[PDB]
């Protein structure tokens, strides 16, 4: 316990309410990724969320949404981190979860993981997104 404001930001942005991440949160997390202390707290909490159990699949989905935004709008260090920690992302391409209503929620995790890894393989695409999004990279 005892959180920096960045830690509260990233936790709130990846919490187990609904899988949709606020635009507010994403913009602030991308801005904060350029700060050294913030970057590590952001990436470490994101790693924890990704590693959560199936019941908390919303933690995983939202973490992946945050990671996608970060590599598209955040510090180059976010891309670096992903490549160093690609394994957890890649395994999530096959994550599975059916909820108590019989709904395939795991497909949400799988699509986000598959998008992120596809993007990370597509240097042309990621480079142009980042040039476009980041003034002046």
């Amino acid at each position: 316990m005892g959180s920096s404001s960045t830690q509260v930001l990233v936790r709130n942005a990846t919490s187990n309410d609904n899988h949709q991440v606020s635009k507010d949160s994403l913009i602030e997390l991308a801005e904060k990724s350029y700060d050294s202390a913030d970057f590590f707290e952001i990436m470490d909490m994101l790693d924890k969320r990704l590693n959560d159990k199936g019941k908390y699949w919303r933690h995983i989905a939202k973490a992946l949404t945050v990671i996608d935004y970060l590599i598209r709008f955040g510090s180059e260090n976010c891309v670096l981190w992903c490549r160093e920690n690609l394994y957890i992302i890649k395994t999530l391409k096959e994550f599975r979860h059916e909820d108590d209503e019989g709904i395939d929620q795991g497909q949400i995790v799988r699509v986000k993981a598959k998008e992120l890894t596809a993007l990370l393989s597509d240097d042309e695409r990621l480079n142009e997104e980042r040039n476009m999004n980041i003034k002046g990279r």
